[PDB]
C-alpha cells in the first residue's frame, strides 16, 4: 500500500481542477475511494486510462464528472453522496461540503 498524500494533491478535471485534502478523510477506508478493481487493490489516479477517463461527459461510468457529483445510488460511494450524508448531521458544513460555488472544492 503506497503511502496516502500527506499535502492536498490535485483532482483534475478537464476544466477545473479540485484540490483533494486526504487528512479530513483519515477515517474513511481507503478502499472507500480506491476501491477494488478486477479484485484487485488500486491506487491508480480516478481518472487513469481505462477507468473513469472521460473527462468531458456528465454521465456515464467512465465519466470523472459522474462519479464525483453523482448525489447517490452508485457502486461505490461518491464525493458528493457522503458529503450530504455528513452534512446532514453537521448541517454547519453544507455549503463547504456540497456546494457548487465558493464550496472548500470550488472556492
Ligand atoms: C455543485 C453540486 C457542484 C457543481 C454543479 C459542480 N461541482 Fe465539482 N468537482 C469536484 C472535483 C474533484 C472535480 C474534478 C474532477 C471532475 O469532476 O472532473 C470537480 C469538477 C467540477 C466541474 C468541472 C468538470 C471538468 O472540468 O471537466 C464542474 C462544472 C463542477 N465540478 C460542478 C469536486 C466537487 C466537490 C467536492 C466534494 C463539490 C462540493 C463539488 N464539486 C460541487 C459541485
Ligand atoms: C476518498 C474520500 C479517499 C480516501 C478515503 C483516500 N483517498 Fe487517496 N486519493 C483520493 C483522490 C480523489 C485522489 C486523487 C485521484 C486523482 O485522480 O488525482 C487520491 C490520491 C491518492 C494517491 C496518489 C495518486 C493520485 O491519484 O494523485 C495515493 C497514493 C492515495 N490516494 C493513497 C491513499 C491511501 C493509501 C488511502 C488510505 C489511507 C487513501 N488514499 C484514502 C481519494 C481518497
Ligand atoms: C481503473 C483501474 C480505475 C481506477 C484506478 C478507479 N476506478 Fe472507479 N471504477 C472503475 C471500474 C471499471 C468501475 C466499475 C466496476 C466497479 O468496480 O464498481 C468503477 C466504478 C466506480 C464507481 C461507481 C460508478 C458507477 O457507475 O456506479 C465510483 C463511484 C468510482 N469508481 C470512483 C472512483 C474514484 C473516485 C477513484 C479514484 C480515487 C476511482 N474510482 C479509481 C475503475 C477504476
Ligand atoms: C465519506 C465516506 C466521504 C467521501 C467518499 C468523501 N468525503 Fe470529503 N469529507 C468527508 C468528511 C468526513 C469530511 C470532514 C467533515 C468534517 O466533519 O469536518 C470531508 C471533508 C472534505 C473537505 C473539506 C476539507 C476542509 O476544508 O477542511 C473537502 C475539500 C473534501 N472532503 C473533498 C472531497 C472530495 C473531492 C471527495 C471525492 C474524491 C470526497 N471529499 C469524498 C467524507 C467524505
Amino acid at each position: 500500500a503506497p503511502a496516502v498524500p500527506d499535502k492536498p494533491v490535485e483532482v483534475k478535471g478537464s476544466q477545473k481542477t479540485v484540490m483533494f485534502p486526504h487528512a479530513p478523510h483519515e477515517k474513511v477506508e481507503c478502499v472507500t475511494c480506491h476501491h477494488l478493481v478486477d479484485g484487485k487493490e488500486s491506487y491508480a489516479k480516478c481518472g487513469s486510462s481505462g477507468c473513469h477517463d472521460d473527462l468531458t461527459a456528465k454521465k456515464g461510468e467512465k465519466s470523472l464528472y459522474y462519479v464525483v457529483h453523482a448525489r447517490g445510488e452508485l457502486k461505490h460511494t461518491s464525493c458528493l453522496a457522503c458529503h450530504s450524508k455528513v452534512v446532514a448531521e453537521k448541517p454547519e458544513l453544507k455549503k463547504d461540503l456540497t456546494g457548487c460555488a465558493k464550496s472548500k472544492c470550488h472556492p
